[PDB]
């Protein structure tokens, strides 16, 4: 009846075999048939000139002056006292290269906390630090963006936590925008008969989903004026980094990113870049070696070339305001996953489309800052071990620096984000000792 009318509508868009064979009529209501063959059909069917970004664009932890450094993160501090400041965390993927969703996941850290936890933790503590200036509470809202397959379980999982000792009224959990599978010749693919292969839209689909979900128009009752976004596989990151809040804000840009130093010409890590004077990340396959190579003129111990991406990103809210005009803009890439393909916009195309002065770039400490969960244990790369590890290095420099002795007759120090932030408020801790592996809570 109604069921033989989605069928047609399928049918005469050439998509019929989805139908062959009652979730599924709901499944692929929501599905337009011609939307997916429009995006099909653009994405199977479509000597660039590389430089640095300019110097007025860029800043550096390492390189800066310290007078600038301490003036933006007090001026990144003030915007959170304002209640100015949001995060959107990219919490789409699943624990299964490492089971639940990623930001569940125990490194193994003395706490045993999650990712989740753990960066909730480092919120709490940044608007306690921000009270110490306006004197009242402080709110940085937390909207969680995650996948289908994720967004219930996180939800119980954050509820389990009792939202971390954040007000339920400050984490949003919402949904990024999907598409089906599609063959190589851009025919839905089938997961079983009862429901749809679907996935992700790409970390690009974060634009609109922002608009369908109501974010923005919530970011907007609320005042926000200036957004952080990451990925929750960052064990390291700094949420809502009041540096790369005044960073951004005093230069007034549409948009901001953060990287990391690349050392060695070798390293395969993708660049932010003017490409064809315009901002923009390039993979390192796009690379050539003499470009690879180049040393900094102004430089020459460090390459010229060398702004890691480390998908860590700013925007304005006036930025988001301005989603309408250009969102359809962003075309659906193919991720070849042999048997199909996955449509997704990148997070980054609208980089090109920012005007340069509109646009900035501050290089961070690594061992600070990123340290990302990515493979299964024993890897030796990017897994739990060393995402543990780094942690507990960074606790144990934090300690050392305000004076603790830390013995280790075995490595490192959990300190807990209640206690510190960023490695301040550990003047208590002078002159006693600490047995490593240890782990300091408020």
């Amino acid at each position: 009846e109604e069921f033989q009318q989605l069928r047609k509508k399928y049918t005469d868009a050439g998509q019929g075999h989805v139908f062959a064979f009652s979730q599924l009529f709901h499944q692929l209501s929501s599905f337009d048939p011609v939307r997916i063959n429009e995006l099909a059909d653009k994405a199977l069917n479509p000597p660039a000139s590389l430089e640095p970004l300019p110097d007025i664009a860029t800043a550096s932890i390492l390189d800066s002056d310290p007078k600038d450094l301490e003036q933006w993160y007090e001026e990144g501090l003030k915007l959170v006292a304002g209640n100015k400041v949001a995060v959107v965390l990219m919490a789409g993927g699943q624990g299964t290269r490492l089971s639940a969703p990623k930001g569940c996941f125990d490194i193994g850290l003395p706490s045993h906390k999650s990712l989740f936890q753990i960066q909730a933790e480092r919120i709490a503590k940044l608007q306690l630090l921000a009270q110490r200036i306006s004197g009242k509470e402080a709110v940085i809202p937390w909207y969680v963006m995650t996948s289908g397959p994720t967004r219930k379980p996180t939800e119980e999982f954050f509820e389990q936590h009792k939202y971390f000792g954040l007000n339920k009224s400050d984490v949003i959990i919402f949904e990024q925008g999907v598409l089906p599978c599609i063959s190589n010749e851009g025919k839905i693919l089938m997961e079983s008969k009862f429901k749809v292969a679907v996935a992700p839209d790409g970390n690009g689909g974060i634009y609109q989903a922002l608009l369908t979900s109501g974010v923005r128009e919530d970011m907007r009752k609320r005042g926000i004026e200036h957004i952080h976004t990451y990925c929750v596989d960052n064990c390291l990151v700094k949420v809502a980094d009041p540096v790369f809040i005044g960073f951004a804000a005093s230069k007034q840009v549409d948009i901001a990113t953060k990287v990391v130093r690349k050392r060695n010409a070798t390293e395969s890590v993708g660049l932010i870049l003017q490409k064809n004077g315009k901002p923009d990340v390039v993979e390192y396959s796009e690379i050539d070696k003499e470009t690879a190579e180049a040393k900094d003129p102004k430089q020459p111990d460090v390459l010229k070339f060398r702004a890691a991406n480390i998908v860590n990103h700013y925007y304005s809210f006036k930025f988001f305001e301005s989603i309408e005009l250009w969102a359809h803009k962003l075309p659906h890439h193919v991720a070849r996953k042999p048997n199909g393909i996955k449509l997704e916009q990148f997070v980054f195309d609208v980089f090109p489309m920012t005007p340069l002065e509109k646009f900035a770039c501050i290089e961070v400490r690594r061992e600070d800052e990123f340290s990302p969960l990515k493979n299964a244990r024993g890897t030796g790369e990017d897994d739990p071990d060393t995402s543990k590890r780094d942690i507990m290095s960074q606790g144990q420099r934090w300690i050392e620096k305000a004076g603790g002795i830390v013995i280790t007759e075995g490595v490192g120090v959990e300190v807990s984000p209640l206690i510190s932030y960023g490695g301040e408020g550990l003047e208590f801790l002078k002159g006693r000792e600490i047995k490593a592996p240890a782990f300091i809570e408020k």
